[PDB]
């Protein structure tokens, strides 16, 4: 496709708070976070953690909801 996810650009610790450094934007096989939220994402913490590359599922951030 063309849609874009929200992919880990660092390692983020187990219950980190998002920030705008820790996001990129990339076409990825399967499909996590749409790209354009990531303005909603800054803030949230995220329940594990996540390795530099790796996709964000909506399961892995605390109180998202779409």
């Amino acid at each position: 496709a063309n849609q874009a996810s929200v992919v880990a650009n660092q390692l983020i610790p187990i219950q980190t708070a998002l920030t705008l450094v820790m996001m990129r934007s990339e076409v990825v096989t399967p499909v996590g976070i749409p790209a354009e939220d990531i303005p909603r994402l800054v803030s949230m913490q995220v329940n594990r953690a996540v390795p530099l590359g790796t996709t964000l599922m909506p399961d892995m951030v605390k109180g998202y909801a779409a």
